[PDB]
């Protein structure tokens, strides 16, 4: 949403739009998921030590 004013709302934004900001969700999916695992895995091994 940098240049998306009046004048150039554009044909292909929607397009572009979700070549952007969908990528970054996914990957926020990724990396939080991964986060979680990683921590549980730690946990339970620090336990175990």
């Amino acid at each position: 949403t940098s240049e998306y004013s009046i004048n150039d709302p554009g044909k292909a934004d929607q397009t572009f739009y979700v070549a952007g900001f969908s990528i970054l969700c996914g990957a926020g999916i990724f990396l939080c998921l991964v986060t979680s695992l990683t921590v549980e895995w730690m946990g339970l091994t620090a336990a175990k030590n």
